[PDB]
């Protein structure tokens, strides 16, 4: 009679059981299907890979992201990633397990729809839940009152909560998170010569991005380092044995984050979106919003993002004003953590939407219970 | 109810019964026909003689090969050879076996139509089927990647296979193989005074090279060692009890597949042709194509051969990529071999075309089912 | 003080001074060295030739691009392009003549910078720039708003200009060419027996390309007329008097333009790259890039390929946008064009690199001031 709590990021799938501490299965939300010929008889040669298992073959496979900025545009793409989470990883039957599923804020109504409709039709769950990741970020923290931003593969997006409430109207969405960076990363690393086309060559500088990138404290001063001395620089060596350097790249990428015209983007950085979050929440709650600023997601993982979001916080904000950032070293799973956590919790257990709720009032349930 | 196998290369006819593990029949693809005038009344003297009993005449005969760098230009000729390998090594009834048959790649398509419209016109097969040599070489070494350089007389070929996928792409082909060899050792022979000039002569070179040339680890230095003494000259005796001597047309033979140049040809040497084929294919499957080298045919038989494959391809390819050349002892046969697990596999079995098929859709069924 | 422009593409040399409306010199940019042996004594013959003398003797060299996809891989041979473009064709001396260089966007920049070095080293001009193809394209054109698709040997690149204002964020550059239609067009040549290996006979078969190809409105239906009738069929005379016939290689080698997967690239074609560049642009400024679709380049020359494009970027947009593909009967010049017309503009002429500003300002001049 456990619970279930499913992570659908853009990127990522965070699975496991309520409970826990870390998911049980966390495998990149991909489908990849071949490209080339076969020639080979049989060899058990499936159509579609999903998960772990199109990264190890993704040599021969063209990759696809069933969500795109949080939103499932692949539904069939995405049932197979369920099925996958569910019966390959978790390696349970969802008829006796309700699930937990999240989604970003500021979403449409049709992908929660179908989420509820797929997750009571196509899978046979007792019960399931829809809830925002930047609470459950929150119910990680352990605090009722925070501003968090939440910055994943696909989308950022600040919630400000004070005693467990929540001001919708300050709540802030970016679609400019993770793979924004990774493509930005292709594209001003193609300066030093290194040519990355491929779907399968998007997940080689994903790991770049994520090993050698970091955030300057000073975007020009570092910039003024690297061009001085190659203090800075640092080498890679890709899948075949080639061995690629880059020297300002590393801190040009995550730069986009709080310079979002690196990419065209019209925005403002997530140091001003969050301080313009906190600024339209009530003055008298603005003190603790500011002293609580909890980040999460794998894009808040680079070096030096909370010292540098700590920066620029306080430059914006006034001088008696007490900025902290909370960067738990588990924040890459915060989202998780918390519905874990709620899913857990015995006041949670009459707030499931429960089969016959679905049956007999229609998907809409979902806008109305979650 | 079984299958034959009969591999056409330029040089040599391969032929058997899938299931087993050599051909029933290897006999040269020659057609042989008198020269000179008969003078002895009867004597069952045939107006063209086939395979090993061409050569056991060839003192009076002018031989011809109808493949010529794997494709077939005499097909009079060719059905002769055919009918040979029915009749007369197999001694078979074509109407009731599935016969696979193999084909270089980058070839005329006139050369496959052709093919099948003879083997279900001619030869009344209930099915057939053309196979890329380099795949079936692959089937042989029991594994589903690897790239693949097959050497014959008439044409080398590399083919990239990962996990059974095929990169057509990437697939080489080169006009070099062992007949090339046979005509440059010819005319480096003619340096020391020895002149080969008729057909029947070509034989007894191929001979020679098969017998004492063999591959050097690197080419200057064994120039120098031939030049300051005498240690790696070696002698043959022709078929007349003349005994010729060759010191460096040992290893200067050979050398012209990795330095075409010898030969007047602008390509690349099997190495680089090697390297550059593994460098189009994806940069994810490119480290165990590097550790996954097959040779097969007999142009790969060379003492030496594997050992400088692998310091050549080591010198191209990054230091920290593992280079193993796979060249098992039975390569000369890698094809059939290939052909016979496939022919006797379970899957295939509906992979043939079948008689019907061709009769009702035309000879262009082998580009579609091939 | 009148300037020169020079058109550096991976194919050919285009050449002259500003103000005209042609190149004075159109050549190959190719260095071929001879790769038989001299037997003649003296003859003047020289080691190495550029350019139209290179295809005139190309019958006994090697045939070098140092051009490489925009990219200039060999830098002495580019000397040698540059030394012959200057001194044997314009007949000019640089230490006079200000040039003007073009460039694809998303480069290396040390491509950009050794240009701008030896420009001011090796032939001492007073001043030099770096522009890119697509806005020459544009200015040819007469106008400043638009989507340029310059398709060359060796580069196909999408930049969309509104206002006279770029959008980098929306630049599209693709490494499928008129080289990559070449090899191909080789490749799918042998399956008719016609076999071009060398350097010399990649000429042949661009000559065959442009002479004999076209793009199909619609792929399949010429496909299954090609298939039923020979009434697509050309003959083409080889150099030494042979014929040879192509049916469907003629719309099949400029189909791989879109659909790159021919040549096994994972890309999408010029058609789906031009409407992905023109939705990542503005959504006020997308009317006018649809109604401005100017294609420049030699790749974009094959009779059919602008109704192709009306064709395919009419399906994919909506149907109330009015989509014009601007095709100018000169367009295989409309870099050089819109490069004479720049370099003679009086507003211009304020943002040469001198050569003090690079002397004391150092090869990297080239990345602030272009
Ligand atoms: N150590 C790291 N440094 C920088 N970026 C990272 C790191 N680890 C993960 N990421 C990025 O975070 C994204 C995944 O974060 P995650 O919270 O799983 O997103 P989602 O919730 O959308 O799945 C990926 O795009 C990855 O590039
Ligand atoms: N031991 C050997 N050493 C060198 N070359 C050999 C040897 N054995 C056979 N060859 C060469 O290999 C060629 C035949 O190889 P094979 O794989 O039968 O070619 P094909 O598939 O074209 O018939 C002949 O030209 C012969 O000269
Ligand atoms: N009439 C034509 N039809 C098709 N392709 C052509 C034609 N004329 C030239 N080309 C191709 O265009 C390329 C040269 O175009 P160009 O604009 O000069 O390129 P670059 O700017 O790279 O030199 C060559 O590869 C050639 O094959
Ligand atoms: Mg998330
Ligand atoms: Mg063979
Ligand atoms: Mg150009």
């Amino acid at each position: 009679t456990t619970a279930l709590v499913c992570d659908n990021g853009s990127g990522l799938v965070k699975a496991g059981f309520a409970g826990d501490d870390a998911p049980r299965a966390v495998f990149p939300s991909i489908v990849g299907r071949p490209r080339h010929q076969g020639v080979m008889v049989g060899m058990g040669q499936k159509d579609s890979y999903v998960g772990d298992e199109a990264q190890s073959k993704r040599g021969i496979l063209t990759l696809k992201y069933p969500i795109e900025h949080g939103i499932i545009t692949n539904w069939d793409d995405m049932e197979k990633i369920w099925h996958h989470t569910f019966y390959n990883e978790l390696r349970v039957a969802p008829e006796e397990h309700p699930t937990l599923l999240t989604e970003a804020p500021l979403n449409p109504k049709a992908n929660r729809e179908k989420m509820t409709q797929i997750m009571f039709e196509t899978f046979n769950v007792p019960a399931m839940y829809v809830a925002i990741q930047a609470v459950l970020s929150l119910y990680a923290s352990g605090r009722t009152t925070g501003i968090v931003l939440d910055s994943g593969d696909g989308v950022t997006h600040n919630v400000p909560i004070y005693e467990g409430y929540a001001l919708p109207h300050a709540i802030m969405r970016l679609d400019l998170a993770g793979r924004d960076l990774t493509d930005y990363l292709m594209k001003i690393l193609t300066e030093r010569g290194y040519s990355f086309v491929t779907t399968a060559e998007r997940e080689i500088v994903r790991d770049i991005k994520e090993k050698l990138c970091y955030v300057a404290l000073d975007f020009e001063n570092e910039m003024a380092t690297a061009a001085s001395s190659s203090s800075l620089e640092k080498s890679y060596e890709l899948p075949d044995g080639q061995v690629i350097t880059i020297g300002n790249e590393r801190f040009r990428c995550p730069e986009t984050l709080f310079q979002p015209s690196f990419i065209g983007m019209e925005s403002a950085g997530i140091h001003e979106t969050t301080y313009n979050s906190i600024m339209k929440c009530d003055i008298d709650i603005r003190k603790d919003l500011y002293a609580n600023n909890v980040m999460s997601g794998g894009t808040t993982m680079y070096p030096g993002i909370a010292d540098r979001m700590q920066k620029e916080i306080t430059a914006l904000a006034p001088s008696t004003m007490k900025i902290k950032i909370i960067a738990p070293p588990e924040r890459k799973y915060s989202v998780w953590i918390g519905g874990s956590i709620l899913a857990s919790l015995s006041t949670f257990q009459q707030m499931w939407i429960t089969k016959q709720e679905y049956d007999e009032a229609g998907p809409s349930i979902v806008h109305r219970k979650c």
